[PDB]
C-alpha cells in the first residue's frame, strides 16, 4: 500500500474522523475521505489554511481504515 501526501491549497476540504484519528490534526482530503470507511462515521469537514497533508495511507494517524479505495 501507498500514502496520498496530497498538500492542501488554501480553501481545500479537509476531513477528519472523530472516531478513527489518533490526534486532531488527521485529516483526509475529498477524494481519499469518500472513498473511505469513515464517511459512515461521526467527520467533520473544515477548510484548509494550506499546506499539511492528506494523512491516507498512514498507519500511526488512523485507529481503524488508514487507506481508501484508491490507495489501498
Ligand atoms: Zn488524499
Ligand atoms: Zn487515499
Ligand atoms: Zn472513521
Amino acid at each position: 500500500g501507498s500514502l496520498c501526501g496530497r498538500v492542501f491549497k488554501v480553501g481545500e476540504p479537509t476531513y477528519s474522523c472523530r472516531d478513527c484519528a489518533v490526534d486532531p490534526t488527521c485529516v483526509l482530503c475529498m477524494e481519499c475521505f469518500l472513498g473511505s470507511i469513515h464517511r459512515d462515521h461521526r467527520y467533520r469537514m473544515t477548510t484548509s489554511g494550506g499546506g499539511g497533508f492528506c494523512d491516507c495511507g498512514d498507519t500511526e494517524a488512523w485507529k481503524e481504515g488508514p487507506y481508501c479505495q484508491k490507495h489501498e
